């Protein structure tokens, strides 16, 4: 609804994109507390994927009287139980799940996928093909042109453009490959009201950002056993933090069902972000994120050196 | 259907667009030959549009053994009879249906649509309005954006833009009115080659396009009785004229669902179009073509006195 629509408007500044306490369903989540050894919260669709680790799990009710060792390998527990830095994701696989779990304050935070095993030299060959045309490139606009070009090839979006900010966080967009019959957006401009300051700050948690399908539901955290601190858990770190209604839209609006986020950062600044937009939803699998992941920062240093 | 759209890509600058033998799916059409009084053409979807008028047609096969009279109001057969100027639509209504109908070359050529009668001052309301705000204006920048603004709360699309030609035909976006959550289309610039010659030349035909729906089926044009000149119809004088499937892709992967542009004549030189895109697919009434159509055209006048 429209006035709906003006009062997100109101407030979407300061909107808490960070504890959106729902998730995008594509996954399911659980939050355990790291002392009393308690599932505090399992996102709404958490019977659907981890009645594939434990089969007697078939409501989301079962989960409050469920076994944590038995909804999670063993390997991703004692990980989290030793790991003592925090906001360090772990990946944990099995034939039918992907877990990526990590350490917050004082809970343990869960994702999980389905996942499907690929035998194939095709990533290695991706990466040592991206890196040497990377190499190749001796000027600014040959180097931000070829990382478009590799993006696009990489993930099969539609559309991919490069933001480049300036000073005061406005953006331009120096570079795009697109598709035939699609709207140019090179050389558009859009002002830093359109990114809030906490939207760039996401980028510095996790480089990557992921919207396989901007018309799935939001699947909303639910309580489980009591927690001892009722604050609302910062889902930052992982991939599947809910995106807000506002974006939503305004990719529907755009003609755009699928995104992929990279930020480009030199140093511990943020410079631009790599955009991926499709037509239609998508899916990448984990190991696509990480070669877009690592193909962008394999850009960056050389784009410093060229400077 | 990549491959197939590359090969339209190839022909598109020589598509001939105003004989496409085909029509969009909101109306029905007929082409009559004009000294016979035999259908000679049918659009597929006639039988859901004229059981109506004679509701013992139920499909196609049935207007092959009908008689004009039976499925054309009888003023309107005369009319087109007893004209003696080419492409000079009459517009006639029924209860039911509303039927657009002019004399081209060897044919009567008749589209109908469907209509409901509403009954309110709003017309007279947004036409008053329209005139005096245009009038206001002293410059050439607040007509144009006073204009956007006017179409864009007359016809309820989610965004409104004019496009100015150069004199070599590229576009350039001067003025935009749009809803929130969208991407700013200002000072964009597209080349000529984007709107092809016979795309320009139509809006001298007729100074409305529509397309209620991109992602409607055109619906082809059958032959009935078999004429005596079998070249295509030129079919530009109305509205049905299908589009072609290249721009309908252009549009959807734009986010446009429906679209209605209007040329802006300096004398009878084309100088720009008001184009007004839509999210979802969205359908304007007779009156509310010649509303749009009315408006522009008194802004134009206003704007040749301002330059
Ligand atoms: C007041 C809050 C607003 C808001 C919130 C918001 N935006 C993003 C992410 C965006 N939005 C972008 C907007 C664009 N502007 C353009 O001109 C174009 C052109 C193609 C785009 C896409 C933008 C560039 C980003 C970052 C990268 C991206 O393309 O996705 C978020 C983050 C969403 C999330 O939760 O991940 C929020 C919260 N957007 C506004 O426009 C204003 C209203
Ligand atoms: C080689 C032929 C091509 C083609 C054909 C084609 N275009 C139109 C109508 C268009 N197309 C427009 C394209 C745009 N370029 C931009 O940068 C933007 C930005 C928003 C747009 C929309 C355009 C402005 C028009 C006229 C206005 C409108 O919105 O309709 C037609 C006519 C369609 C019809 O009614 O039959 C044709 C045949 N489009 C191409 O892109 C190239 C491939
Ligand atoms: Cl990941
Ligand atoms: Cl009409």
């Amino acid at each position: 609804g429209s006035d709906d629509i003006s009062k997100l408007i109101a407030a979407c500044d300061q909107e808490p994109i960070h504890i959106p306490n729902a998730i995008q369903p594509f996954g399911a989540m659980l939050i355990v507390e790291k002392d009393t050894q308690q599932i505090v919260y399992a996102s709404a669709n958490s019977a659907e994927y981890f009645s594939v680790a434990d089969n007697t799990i078939h409501e989301l009710s079962d989960i409050k009287q469920a076994n944590i060792n038995s909804l999670l390998p063993e390997h991703l527990i004692s990980g989290l139980a030793s790991a003592i830095r925090e906001n360090e994701p772990i990946w944990v696989e099995t034939d039918r799940l992907s877990f990526l779990g990590w350490r917050h304050e004082n809970y343990y935070i869960i994702e999980v996928e389905r996942y499907h095993v690929q035998t194939s030299n095709w990533f290695e060959i991706q990466f040592q093909r991206a890196f040497q045309k990377l190499r190749n490139c001796k000027t600014h606009n040959d180097l931000i042109n070829t990382l478009t070009r590799l993006i696009q090839e990489i993930s099969g979006y539609d559309r991919v453009m490069i933001y480049q900010f300036d000073p005061e966080w406005n953006g331009r967009v120096i570079a795009e490959s697109v598709r035939q019959l699609f709207t140019s957006m090179l050389n558009h401009h859009f002002p830093a009201s359109d990114i809030p300051a906490q939207a760039r700050a996401m980028y510095s948690i996790n480089p990557i950002r992921i919207i396989p399908d901007v018309n799935a539901e939001p699947q909303p955290l639910h309580m489980i056993h009591k927690p001892q601190n009722t604050e609302a858990v910062n889902l930052s770190s992982g991939v599947l933090r809910a995106v807000s209604p506002l974006h939503m839209q305004y990719l529907r609006n755009f003609g755009v069902s699928a995104s992929t986020s990279i930020g480009i950062f030199n140093e511990d600044e943020l410079w631009g972000i790599v955009a991926c937009h499709h037509t239609k939803p998508r899916a990448i699998g984990r190991r696509i994120r990480r070669l877009l992941v690592r193909t962008v920062e394999f850009a960056a240093e050389r784009l410093w050196l060229i400077h």
